[PDB]
């Protein structure tokens, strides 16, 4: 086995479009995750023009499904350009943003009415959503964060794409023109 | 391309080398990444900087990797830094379980190094000095993942800031866009 | 761009052709992985280019591994290289000492006799002394594991990587820090 990633089996629905959909698991709490945020985000500017990026939180473990619901209030207040200030604040700042109370202190702090936002954190609809989420994380056989899943067919990862055997020969063939000169 | 390539420390750190300006990579035996960037730090070494000093620093996220610390300082102590690029073949290429004193020993011996002698220093007080030094200075460049690099005493580095992944799962990502556009 | 230099290079013993060793180990699931590869990529090389395949031992236990590879060679069979590698990892035959690898040899048309002599010939001796020689020489520290004109080395998990970017940010925050 050289392939770089695993096929989804059996596959994963769609998103009604002819949109080839890639879907980025992570979590908050993943350094990792944070670290590739910028450059995901950057990816998406100059994605193919018939794909489509989807972040989906995931958790692991039960400490981690506010972290899910986290994302989907944000998403629901309409304040996307927070997203990757939870990153920065948890990451960089140090902030202990792991439970509701201290999200929703933060929120406020960023311009969010507290009530709002309290009630959207707990709406039936955010709730779903995280179902949803670790429903999907579930179907692609997460091994754990960043995870990526394409067309719902293909799931990859930085350690399944560790290993590049192709990519060895390819530079042994640079390697040689090298030595050559 | 949307790469942070690194972030800064602060407060900084001031260097343990007069007149030097360190690098310090920190790393774990258990490492994959670690394993495999090793051979190329240590070329990338032999031609830095004059007025730069490579130093690695072994860390440890839990206790259990504490050991893996004790290691790398016992090694140095006994003048064998020989076999310290060789503990990463035998975890990651032999499979060898090396996680606890007694394997490490085990280990040790059959690398020519005196059993006794090397139990002796693992438990040295230089050693468990070293230790708490290590994991001191991880915690002042608020290390969260290895490889990595501090540099200058202001700056942390590593692999995935400096954008790692657009060479592994980004790369898949983008050939698998195109397998399922076929 | 992912490699390592070879300090210091080794010397050619294959004048007006660029060599190419590959380093494994039959045991190593990921030398399998890339054997049929390998193969491949040989059949089309570059007519001034050379591979060698040679196999290494990190332990004692490693060494029958190498006397097989040679063994092989010498008996002129090189159809069953590849099929040691299925022979382990796909079929998990525990091909690990010389009686279980004659057994093996024997049922593939190997004269079971001359396989032990070969074996044990002292010119198979020879040959795995300069490969574990050519292994110190090159430093090698996995498998698979690829050296170039005697000066570079890379490896499926560097080409899987940019390592080099990474000490590049090192090189210019050396020069940040320093101003």
């Amino acid at each position: 086995g050289a392939q770089q990633y695993v096929n989804i089996n059996p596959p994963m629905p769609s998103d009604t479009p002819g949109k080839i959909e890639v879907l980025e698991f992570f979590a908050y709490t993943c350094p990792h995750c944070a670290a590739i945020e910028p450059m995901v985000e950057d990816w998406a500017k100059t994605a193919p023009q018939d794909v489509v990026l989807k972040q989906v939180p995931i958790a692991f473990n039960a400490g981690m499904k506010p972290l899910q619901q986290l994302y989907y209030t944000l998403q629901a207040l309409e304040r996307p350009d927070l997203h990757p200030k939870v990153f920065t604040a948890i990451h960089t700042e140090r902030k202990r943003l792991f439970d509701k109370k201290a999200m929703g202190e933060w929120a406020a702090s960023q311009g969010v009415d507290r009530a709002k936002f309290d009630s959207v954190f707990d709406s039936f609809s955010v709730q779903t959503q995280v179902q949803r989420a670790s429903q999907l994380a579930e179907a692609a056989h997460i091994d754990g964060t960043p995870a990526f899943a394409v067309g719902g067919r293909y799931m990859t990862s930085p350690v399944l794409a560790g290993n590049d055997y192709a990519g060895a020969l390819k530079v042994v063939d640079q390697l040689i023109v090298q030595s050559r000169e």
